[PDB]
């Protein structure tokens, strides 16, 4: 019947469809619709600037289109070759006084990535976005799972916000947020009946500030929203500022009948490059990591000479030492620490805060990573003494301040040959293929929490049935898993209970990526350990070159296998609490004989040989708090 759209643009296969609604139009707006159903609805467009207002009453002067098809590689993410394949749509814009705005959208089978450009124009050289209007609304019957954005300045020290905070599954979208800041992305929606929405940004530099979603207005609409000005203890300013000509960071909707394009997306890296290139050879691996089982305790020499130990006893590359070793252990013997570990061909990462200026952090070493001065000092002695890595912690929100002192820190260590990974920080937006260097970001409730309080062991299997879906799938997520402890604490006879069973635990290394691991493993486990999963252990990849989607619901179960080399691994587990049949369709193991590690009827680890026909029908049964993998 009655169209108003101004032009439409199609995914590859024309199963996703967006279109867009500017001429006439009080608000510029899109929507976005898959298989004939709408998946989202007219959803505001434009944005708030200082030389100018693109809110209200734009006109469409014209339009392009393109067809881009290519192909890149990247590791330390999901899959490690890809072939993009999307239609792109230029839109020119220009408001009352003229003044113009373009907005650009790349659709791929089940992707939308979409930004604004400004140009130079009014005499204007540069901008500061007062606000952007762009928004999400939702179908009527839209379910969502999101986690919320904190107050500035709470928790630990004042180091909050840390994107690390609790889910609800299947909430509906008139609940209000725990501290009524909205939603961190990335942000899964249920559109009813009809699929899955994910909503996220990717592109994040230091060009712009990090951006979230809003609480609910109107019923149905999550608007996007700048960091609070009370973030980084109120130390700079809230609207991002940038040269012109320029651009926002992409807005990105994954959208599909089914979970699979969900899990298997890559818009956070199909949209963005490189910003530097590396001379070095950055190498991958597991680490052992005394501090989330032994805690501050263990920051001294002759521990950490056991878990360099334990490293090599592992076969593991690295070795994490954590807070407070500047102080408790020091600089100067940290080089005696270093040669030991060569020896036993173990290299070591090195914890830092970027804390100097914004919070109440006294655990070391401080002040060693905000000023470029001293850090560049630092950074040259790490490298002349030939550390690989450092795990830099407590940052001061989502401002371009934070921004800055981010991609400058990635920037000098890239320039020493060192890795980075990043916690008590915020989201990575597609930062593995910005920087080469990047290894990893915490962004989660990560296992430290099991280790502190008994509720997130009882929640473990939820929320590692949620982050496949949601946090782990637009990037790194360095959680620390595998806890093969039954008690989590250095004696392994006190402190929390793992609720967990072992097989549960190896399957977390399978279906939790992080190209850095640093699991929770303890030397006492080669003891206490059933043989085969410590075993299991000892093989483990970090790295993989395909992964493929294979059935589950979000806090509920998953099941995925992820391929390294000509060798597929299936991995699941069951966050019911009923026992769970699965009967799957495996093309990866063919007619084949695979190694199953499985719960036995009494909930122990067991290692078994299963015939899979080559129909590829695999039957399993999955008890609650455990979980099933096998290896070909
Ligand atoms: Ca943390």
């Amino acid at each position: 019947h009655m169209e108003l759209q101004d032009v439409v643009v199609k995914g590859p296969d024309e199963k996703l469809q967006l279109a867009v609604f500017v001429q006439n139009e009080t608000k510029p707006c899109y929507s976005v619709s898959y298989n004939g159903k709408t998946m989202l609805e007219k959803s505001p467009l434009g944005m708030n600037t200082n030389i100018g207002d693109f809110t209200k009453n734009l006109k469409l002067t014209g339009h392009s289109v393109d067809k881009i098809d290519t192909v890149y590689q990247q590791t330390r993410i999901k899959v490690s070759n890809v072939h993009y394949r999307a239609n792109e749509l230029t839109c020119h814009l220009e408001n009352e006084q003229g003044q113009k705005l373009g907005v650009i959208f790349r659709v791929s089978d089940n992707d939308v990535a979409f930004r604004y450009t400004l140009p130079h124009q009014g005499g204007k050289a540069s901008v500061t976005v007062k606000e952007e209007q762009t928004g999400f609304r939702f179908p009527e019957q839209t379910t969502t799972f999101l986690c919320p954005q904190s107050d500035a300045m709470i928790g630990w020290k004042r180091t909050k916000p840390s994107y690390e905070e609790e889910y609800k599954a299947d909430a509906p979208m008139s609940d209000r947020s725990q501290y009524g800041h909205g939603y961190t992305f990335p942000c899964l929606f249920r559109i009813g009946n009809d699929g899955w929405v994910l909503v996220s940004e990717t592109g994040v530099d230091s060009r712009y500030c990090g951006s979230r979603l809003s609480d609910v207005s109107e019923g149905n609409l999550y608007t996007v929203a700048f960091p609070m000005a009370e973030e980084n203890n109120g130390n700079g300013t809230v609207a991002p500022a940038f040269a012109l000509p320029g651009a926002t960071p992409w807005r990105t909707i994954t959208v599909g009948d089914h979970l699979k394009p969900i899990v298997e997306t890559t818009v956070p890296w199909d949209v963005v490059s490189p910003l530097y290139e590396t001379k070095h050879d950055y190498r991958f691996g597991r680490g052992t990591w005394s501090w989330i089982l032994w805690q501050d305790g263990s920051i001294n020499y002759d521990d950490q000479v056991r878990y360099i130990d334990f490293a090599s006893a592992m076969g593991y590359e690295y070795a994490l030492i954590d807070n407070w070793w500047d102080t408790r252990i020091g600089h100067q013997r940290m080089k005696s620490l270093v040669e030991y570990a060569r020896d036993k061909g173990v290299e070591l990462f090195l914890w830092y805060s970027s804390s100097g200026y914004w919070n109440d952090i006294e655990q070391g070493p401080v002040n060693r990573m905000d000023n470029a001065i001293i850090r560049k000092r630092e950074m040259k002695w790490l490298q002349s003494l030939g550390v690989k890595g450092i795990k830099v912690d407590f940052f001061g929100g989502d401002k371009q301040e934070t921004m800055r002192l981010y991609e400058d820190i990635l920037s000098d260590a890239d320039d020493h040959g060192l890795m980075v990974i990043f916690h008590g920080c915020t989201l990575p937006r597609g930062w593995e293929r910005m920087y080469p260097n990047y290894v990893g970001s915490e962004a989660v409730l990560a296992s430290e929490n099991m280790v502190f309080n008994q509720h997130f062991c009882d929640e473990e299997a939820f929320n590692t049935c949620l982050h496949p879906f949601i946090r782990n799938t637009v990037g790194s997520m360095e959680f620390g898993g595998c806890l093969l402890n039954k008690r989590l604490n250095r004696n392994n006879d006190g402190g929390t209970t793992r609720r967990t069973t072992d097989v549960f635990q190896l399957a977390t290394t399978v279906l939790l990526q992080n190209p850095v691991q640093n699991f929770a493993l303890a030397p006492n486990n080669l003891k206490d350990v059933p043989a085969v999963c410590m075993d299991f252990m000892k093989r483990v990849p970090t790295t993989w070159d395909e992964t493929r989607f294979v059935d589950g619901y979000p806090g509920k179960y998953v099941v995925l296998a992820r391929r390294q080399g000509d060798t597929w691994y299936l991995a699941a587990v069951n966050a019911g609490k009923e026992p769970l049949k699965l009967k799957l369709d495996l093309e990866m193991f063919a007619g084949k004989t695979v190694a199953l590690y499985k719960d036995d009827k009494k909930g122990e680890p067991e290692l078994t040989s299963l015939k899979v026909k080559e129909n590829g029908k695999v039957q399993l049964e999955i008890r609650p708090q455990g979980g099933i993998l096998c290896i070909k």
